[PDB]
């Protein structure tokens, strides 16, 4: 294990992932989220608003905002390269998308979502990043945003992906909980733990299965692909 360094690890999760976008070119997301971004719209125009949390570059959603013209984009990232890089790009409209450093794990996102003001979260690959002990705060911080009806759609690491088997024993944080060699962490989720996660923070199951892609020599790729739901009053 790391021990001490775990410490060190989390108190500077922010900086290594703002390292990451230094060093790295800006360079995913599956179509069920596409698929089920629309989903969550009953009229066939309505306007949905979106908070895609950890938007990094924002690469796999500037074009849902151009496949998709009327949904509005609350995106936040702690990297704050990050969210620059999605400031310069061009394909930035400020009326689609509002972009804004926060650390999910630390800043109330009332600071720049109304409450109950979205009608669906994108947790994509983000909640590896954060510690374990601190990722049910990502989820409170986020049912304050939720419409009391809408869900979250995550996918992330799963159990036992081809990520999680190429590990050495010296990259293992703990159990399932590994640091990739740029410092940033993969959690590597199962079922069970993100449900009690999402039970925990108040949230309602509606998908948590496991899903196996083949990687672009393949072992497949296990991402834990889920929708759970704020439930209604
Ligand atoms: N506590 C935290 N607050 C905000 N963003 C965080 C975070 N911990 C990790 N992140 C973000 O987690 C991201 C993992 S990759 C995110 C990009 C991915 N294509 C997506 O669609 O989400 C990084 O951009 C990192 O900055």
């Amino acid at each position: 294990v790391s021990d001490f360094k775990q410490q060190k690890l989390e108190q500077e999760a922010q900086k290594n992932w703002d390292l990451f976008y230094k060093r790295n070119s800006t360079n995913h997301w599956t179509t069920r989220e596409f698929e089920e971004l629309r989903s969550c719209r009953e009229f066939e125009d309505q306007k949905l608003t979106m908070l895609e949390a950890g938007c990094g570059v924002g690469n796999c959603l500037f074009p849902l905002l151009e496949e998709d013209p009327n949904i509005f984009a609350y995106a936040c990232d702690f990297s704050p390269r990050a969210i620059e890089y999605v400031k310069q790009n061009p394909l930035y409209d400020t009326e689609r998308c509002k972009v804004f450093q926060c650390d999910l794990t630390k800043d109330d996102l009332l600071d720049h979502v109304p409450p109950e003001s979205v009608d669906v979260v994108m947790l994509i690959f983000v909640l590896s990043a954060v510690h374990p002990d601190k990722m049910h705060l990502v989820l409170q911080n986020i049912y304050k945003v939720l419409k009391p009806g809408k869900s979250v759609l995550f996918r992330d690491y799963g159990l036992y992906d081809h990520a999680m088997l190429r590990f050495k024993a010296s990259s293992k944080l703990g159990e399932n909980f590994y640091v990739r060699q740029d410092g940033t962490r993969s959690y590597f989720f199962t079922d069970d733990f993100l449900a009690q996660l999402f039970m925990d923070t108040g949230y309602e199951e509606v998908v948590n299965e496991y899903v196996f892609r083949e990687t672009v020599l393949c072992v497949p790729r296990v991402f834990l692909q889920s929708k759970f739901l704020k439930p209604p009053k």
